[PDB]
């Protein structure tokens, strides 16, 4: 009883309807590998340092996901380098899927294969039991469509259906804007909040059942990646310690034209309407407030660049150590530590909210990251002067994402066109099929 | 004009005198080098490795410069470690000697040659245009009693005399709560707050005139010292950003057993009296506020440590590099890291209050000074090496204060008796000479 064809319910709820639509107007798609070079290194190996943008309207979820360069090109429904779980916090599809098939017949696979079935944009039934009576009636009867959220909400003992109203705001958020992890054979998306949400309790998690992510290519270290930890940072910032949830600053309360009041679905930046976010609570004015955040944006934006700089030269010193003959065992200590240290500096700001959710909490984990890359570059400088290295490592010109790209051995122009053929070709074919089993309007 | 005989306005102020001298009661000195050795790694060959306590009340300032080791034992007014602008932010003789002999020549000299002359109570005449018939009649005329603090003000653009109220009330206090240096052949008090009051303006400043406060004698670093710099951290934190004055926590309005309001005197834990402070502009109760508070001291904290046992480290190396013949040369560009280092975590973390008044700065510099440890010891492993030494440098044991304090080969047990010889003889021959001469009660 999953309805993933949104525009069902745009008659009888033509204020959310149509302000949900609206996000099609955050239409911007920055390139933060363009801005960040230095992210190509980090990521070497992994399918980040091929396309990584800044995050724009919920419109654009299945848009992004089929066009990225990191779910590549694949050929048939058990292809392409991503499995099934990719699709997850993209479309109702996923929640219409995973009660059609159960959750494991939804992970089964390949990203691929659930391209014909997945094709409604991210709306109302990733929020809402669109199932209940009350629901016409314009009550929101919130929920969680998915079960792995509801499983870790219960793991941080704040069962979903025990919380009260404010906590269940945040929640339905904290569906997707979560660092998360696939476990298991079929790869299933888990949060890895059993040990709490702090990332020193993910990292010593993820340390005791030996996982990684990847192996970065450069130093061959194995890896974590974080993925935008929202519900994580904005539970550990001062907005969150007093419940001011997601949906006080993102998707207020405003007026229709008759006057009447509705939840503001044009999910976006809450400055953009600052009579109706900030300035229910605070009196300072916008451009006040506006400084602020950016002062900390700039703060955050100046250390993160100086771990991300330690970091490229780590790397590029455990590859010049590998290069001169370095063992397993000599690296491992070395690994461990870039390891760390790039797991919290990815943690600390994999969110582009942080300076605003939590600031303090960000610099935090990047001052911790530092600790650990430090501790990466004085074992490494010991590890060189043993193989008779005793000069500082040089670092290939990195000045744009294109030569950082090559520097790391991706042939961009080969792997944009496969990905350019299969968006002209593959994507309008999943759509026709999508239409013709009546899955697509 | 200058009255430093703070009882002469007990009768006519006595709600304001009563609250002042109960900062008494604020008077467990608790030794800060006994809770973190490291400081005194990092501040070998400074006074500060031999002692530094954490703040009391205002009523032990005076006591606390005679007794802290740092003072030392001077046999006569012409001896002793340290010049005469050690006073200058303990008392309202230090007003009176500034209009008497002028500031010049106030600050000639050492400290002992001040000893019979200095010995009222740090109060009235020090915040507060006393002279003024205005102030017999109740109104407060703050004034800035110490003419480097006025020239500190006018040069962030900020003169008192020009300053409304408010602003006013925190430059009292940043008379003294300040980061400051000796400046000239007459050691005279100095903001460096000519380029900002930003750690990044005042390593710039410091370098621009080659100032250091001391070689540290493990690693020959000529260093920076940083001390309690609450006006430039409360001016760059939240409640500064906002206008919340120190007095607004720490002087409250409040009301004497008939009703009439008054300011406040006993200053000290804005936490002591919640309802008349926090309880003003928050609805959050003093437990959670507290909670919230403890919880930013602890992550500074936590990183504060890892800072620093990365600095403890890099002086000692430098030590090694030096010990295995180093030149000068060859220790500069190690020496300049440490030196940059150290000022940021310093500046970090000298003020008690930091976590409070501005939690994010105090990470956010903490994260830089990390920044440059990590340069330190990589260039220092690197410098090893060419000396032939590959392996990790072994760090003396410095659990304790007492075996940090040996290692860096200080005969704590003759500085102490010296000292202690020092208070019990000389401190009652200045209280009876200033008895004698008019100046103490
Ligand atoms: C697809 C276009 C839709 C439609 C038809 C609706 N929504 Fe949402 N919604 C979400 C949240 C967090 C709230 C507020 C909850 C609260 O106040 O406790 C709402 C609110 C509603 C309502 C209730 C009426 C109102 O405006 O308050 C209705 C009828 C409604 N919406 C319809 C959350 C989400 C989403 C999270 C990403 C998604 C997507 C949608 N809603 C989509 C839609
Ligand atoms: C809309 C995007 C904003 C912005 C820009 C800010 N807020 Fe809030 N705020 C709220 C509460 C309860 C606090 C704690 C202080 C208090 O007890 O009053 C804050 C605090 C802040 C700060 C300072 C904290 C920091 O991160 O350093 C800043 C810069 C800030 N806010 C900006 C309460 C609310 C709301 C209540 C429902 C809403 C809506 C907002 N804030 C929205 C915003
Ligand atoms: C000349 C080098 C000295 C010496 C020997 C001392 N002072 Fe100060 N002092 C100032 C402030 C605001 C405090 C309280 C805040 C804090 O310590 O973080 C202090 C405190 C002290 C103490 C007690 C604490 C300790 O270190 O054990 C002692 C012994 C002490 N001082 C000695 C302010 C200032 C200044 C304002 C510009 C100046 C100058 C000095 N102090 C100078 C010295
Ligand atoms: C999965 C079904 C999601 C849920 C539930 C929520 N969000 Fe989301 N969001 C999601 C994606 C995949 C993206 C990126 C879309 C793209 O193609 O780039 C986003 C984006 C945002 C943004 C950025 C908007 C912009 O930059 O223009 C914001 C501020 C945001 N999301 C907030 C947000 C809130 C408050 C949510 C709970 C009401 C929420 N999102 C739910 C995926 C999902
Ligand atoms: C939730 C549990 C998610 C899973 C699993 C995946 N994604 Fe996602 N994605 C999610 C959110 C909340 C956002 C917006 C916030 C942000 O910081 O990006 C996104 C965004 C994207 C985007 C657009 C931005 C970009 O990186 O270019 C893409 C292309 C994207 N997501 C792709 C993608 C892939 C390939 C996934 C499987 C590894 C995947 N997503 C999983 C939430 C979640
Ligand atoms: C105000 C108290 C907020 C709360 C509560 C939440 N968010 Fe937020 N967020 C807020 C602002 C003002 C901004 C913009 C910052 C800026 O420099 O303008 C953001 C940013 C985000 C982002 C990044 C979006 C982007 O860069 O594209 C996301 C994905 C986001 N916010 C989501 C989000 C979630 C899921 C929240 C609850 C966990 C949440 N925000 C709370 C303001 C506030
Ligand atoms: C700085 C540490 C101070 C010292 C020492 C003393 N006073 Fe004070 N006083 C100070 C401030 C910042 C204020 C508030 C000014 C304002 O704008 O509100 C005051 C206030 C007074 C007043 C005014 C009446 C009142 O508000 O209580 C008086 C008469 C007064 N103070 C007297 C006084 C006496 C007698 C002192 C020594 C025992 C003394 N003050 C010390 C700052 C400081
Ligand atoms: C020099 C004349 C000062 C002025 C003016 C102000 N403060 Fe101060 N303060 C000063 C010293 C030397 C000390 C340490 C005293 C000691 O012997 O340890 C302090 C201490 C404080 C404290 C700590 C109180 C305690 O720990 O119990 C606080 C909270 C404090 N000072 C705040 C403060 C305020 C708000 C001021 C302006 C009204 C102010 N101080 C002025 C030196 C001087
Ligand atoms: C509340 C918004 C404050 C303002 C503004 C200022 N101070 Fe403060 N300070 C405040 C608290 C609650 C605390 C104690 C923190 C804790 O862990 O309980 C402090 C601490 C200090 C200290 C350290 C005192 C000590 O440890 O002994 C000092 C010296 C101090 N505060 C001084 C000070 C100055 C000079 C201020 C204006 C520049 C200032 N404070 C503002 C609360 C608040
Ligand atoms: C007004 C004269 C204040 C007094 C007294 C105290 N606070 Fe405050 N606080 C005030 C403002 C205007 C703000 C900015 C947020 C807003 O409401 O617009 C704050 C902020 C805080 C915060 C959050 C920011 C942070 O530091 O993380 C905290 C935790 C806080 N305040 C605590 C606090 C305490 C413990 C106080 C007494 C020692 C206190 N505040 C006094 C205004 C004022
Ligand atoms: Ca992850
Ligand atoms: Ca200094
Ligand atoms: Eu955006
Ligand atoms: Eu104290
Ligand atoms: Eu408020
Ligand atoms: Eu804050």
């Amino acid at each position: 009883t999953v309805e993933a064809k949104n525009e069902t319910f745009a008659p009888q709820h033509p204020d959310q309807y149509l302000s949900w639509k609206a996000t099609s107007e955050q239409s911007e798609r920055v390139d933060a590998l363009a801005e960040d070079p230095r992210l190509v290194i980090l990521w070497a190996g992994y399918p980040f340092s091929r396309d990584y943008n800044k995050p724009r309207g919920h419109a654009f979820a299945v848009t992004d996901v089929r066009e990225t360069l990191r779910t590549g090109a694949p050929k048939n429904a058990e292809d392409g380098p991503l499995p099934m779980a990719c699709w997850s916090c993209k479309s109702p599809d996923v929640a219409r899927l995973i009660q059609k098939d159960g959750e494991d017949g939804y992970f089964h696979g390949k990203w691929a294969r659930g391209g014909p079935e997945i094709v409604n944009n991210l709306g109302c039934a990733d929020c809402h039991n669109t199932a209940s009576p009350e629901f016409a009636k314009g009550k929101p009867e919130l929920t969680l469509s998915r079960p792995y959220a509801a499983r870790a909400m219960e793991a941080i003992g704040k069962p979903f259906e025990k919380a009260g109203r404010f906590d269940q705001q945040s929640m339905v958020c904290g569906q997707c804007h979560v660092e998360y992890y696939f476990d298991g054979k079929n790869k299933a998306v888990k949060f890895p909040w059993d040990d709490g949400m702090k990332v020193e309790n993910m990292e010593q998690y993820y340390d005791k059942i030996a996982f990684s992510d990847w192996t970065n290519s450069l130093s061959k270290t194995p890896m974590l990646k974080a993925q935008h930890p929202e519900y994580e940072t904005w539970t550990a910032g001062i907005h969150g310690k007093n419940n001011v949830t997601c949906i006080d600053c993102h998707m207020p309360k405003v007026q229709n034209a008759e006057g009447k009041l509705y939840t503001d679905h044009k999910i976006g930046n809450p400055f953009d309407n600052f009579a109706q976010t900030c300035a229910n609570c605070h009196t300072q004015d916008k451009a006040a407030l506006q400084k602020v955040v950016a002062e900390r944006k700039q703060s955050i934006n100046d250390l993160k660049i100086k771990v991300e700089d330690q970091l490229v030269h780590a790397h590029f010193e455990a590859k010049a150590a590998l290069d001169a003959g370095a063992t397993e065992a000599e690296m491992k200590p070395i690994q461990d530590d870039i390891r760390h240290a790039q797991w919290r500096w990815d943690l600390a700001i994999a969110s582009h909210g942080i300076h605003m959710h939590a600031p303090e909490e960000g610099l935090r984990m990047l001052g911790t990251a530092m600790d650990k890359a430090a501790d990466a570059r004085t074992k490494l400088a010991r590890l060189l002067a043993t193989k008779g290295i005793t000069h500082e490592i040089q670092i290939p010109d990195i000045s744009t994402k294109e030569k950082a790209q090559q520097a790391i051995g991706l042939n961009m122009e080969q792997i944009k066109a496969e990905k350019q053929d299969f968006i002209k070709t593959v994507i309008p074919q999943w759509e026709e099929q999508a239409r013709k089993n009546g899955l697509l309007s």
